């Protein structure tokens, strides 16, 4: 687990080697059979939060996209991540576009993507979780929660049926859900992010999780894009107040170029992940956060690759954050980097513990 060994040898070989998609079908498979370090870095309890009705025993968890399908829950939490979330998960198996659809950027330490939301769809993935509630009902009350992202098929009609559909069959099965509004690959998905559209679908999607029993009833989050107007942002947040929505997940990629990127695949179509997108998305985070005066939860993620990327989003308002492209940059040991980072970071700045750093930056 030698951070600057996986950094400098093993992940440039391998991406050297594999195409993205074949890379990421691969670590999904290693992950899922557990062949990493156990990683070695106990969590501090300065890394503890309690958020979303539950104890996370560190706020570093994984993105959306990597296991889309949760084939490997496990062999992530044992890759140190204090909680994981699987997904996005359509109630339809789908393919999801053409090949090829994911390139690297690696002179920007950025990815762009193009799945389109490519599932197995709820009925094995109900199943796939099934087989292990009761080992995660363990996990979570150790801290550990798992979170579940819904996604809508690409011939839906009904986008707000797909959603509760979801809502029904993985509800029960999450300590909390993803409403994913936010996918740059599926058409029209993001305009579900307008007001009036965002009530309809958020009023049913609360309804249907408000239906189910105390025990399986999970937190609902919003997922929310870099790419929206102001108008948009005030928007999101008058209708999360109204509808008492849980919490936000800010963000999803960039279908935004920044000025400055390098790789020779930049214009390709699709989502754009990784360090190109860190700054955006925390400033996200931030309007976010003062728009919901402090009051709503927000994962943060966008380009997390140190504990100061990870410091930066929770003093800006978030009580947690995610990754996913700098795993792929520097493989599994940026997980214990991050959160070793982070907890030397809080003790220099005076915090007593993250929960102290949430918003610190409105407060001064
Ligand atoms: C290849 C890839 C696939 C993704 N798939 C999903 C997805 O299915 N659902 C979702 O909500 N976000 C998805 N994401 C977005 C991530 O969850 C995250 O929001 C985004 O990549 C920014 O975080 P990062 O810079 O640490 O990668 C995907 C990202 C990548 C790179
Ligand atoms: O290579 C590009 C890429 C693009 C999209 C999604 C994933 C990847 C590659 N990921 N590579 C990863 N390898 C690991 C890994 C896991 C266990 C052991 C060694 C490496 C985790 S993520
Ligand atoms: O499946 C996708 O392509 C996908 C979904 C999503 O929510 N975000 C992303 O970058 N890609």
């Amino acid at each position: 687990g030698d951070e600057r060994f996986y950094a400098e040898h093993l992940m440039p070989t391998l991406q050297g080697l594999l195409d993205p998609e074949s890379a990421h079908r691969l670590a999904v498979r290693f992950t899922s059979l557990g062949l990493l370090p156990r990683a070695r870095f106990q969590d501090s309890d300065m890394l503890e939060v309690r958020v979303l009705g539950h104890k996370f025993r560190n706020p570093v968890g994984i993105a959306a996209g990597f296991d889309k399908h949760g084939e490997a829950v496990d062999g992530l939490y044992k890759m140190g991540f204090g909680f994981v979330e699987i997904g996005s998960v359509t109630p339809k198996p789908q393919e999801g576009n053409p090949r090829p659809r994911v390139f690297r950027l690696p002179e920007d330490q950025a990815v762009i993507n193009r799945y389109g939301f490519n599932s197995h769809g709820l009925s094995v993935v109900e199943h796939r979780l099934r087989a292990r509630q009761q080992k995660q009902a363990k996990l979570t009350e150790d801290g550990l929660p798992l979170g579940v992202n819904l996604g809508k098929n690409k011939t839906s009609v009904d986008a707000a049926e797909d959603y509760a559909e979801g809502v029904r069959v993985l509800g029960p099965l999450a300590d909390y859900l993803v409403v994913n509004v936010s996918s740059p690959n599926t058409a029209g998905l993001r305009s579900l992010q307008g007001k009036a559209e965002l009530r309809r679908l958020l009023t049913k999607v609360l309804q249907e999780r408000d239906g189910l029993r105390r025990v399986h009833r999970p937190a609902v989050l919003v997922k929310i894009a870099p790419d929206l107007t102001s108008q948009d942002k005030e928007d999101i947040a008058s209708v999360v107040k109204e509808l008492g929505i849980d919490g936000l997940i800010v963000t999803n990629t960039t279908v935004s170029r920044p000025a400055g990127l390098q790789g020779a695949l930049r214009s390709e179509t699709g989502g754009l992940s990784g360090k190109p997108l860190r700054d955006l998305s925390t400033q996200t985070i931030r309007e976010m956060y003062a728009l919901t005066q402090g009051r709503v939860p927000i994962i943060g993620v966008g380009g997390v690759s140190s504990g100061q990327d990870a410091l930066e989003k929770i003093r800006a308002g978030a009580s947690l954050v995610q990754l996913y492209t700098a795993l792929t940059f520097w493989g599994p040991p940026v997980v214990g980097k991050v959160k070793r980072e982070l907890e030397a970071l809080l003790k220099e700045q005076g915090f007593g513990g993250v929960t102290d750093a949430i918003g610190a930056d409105h407060r001064r």
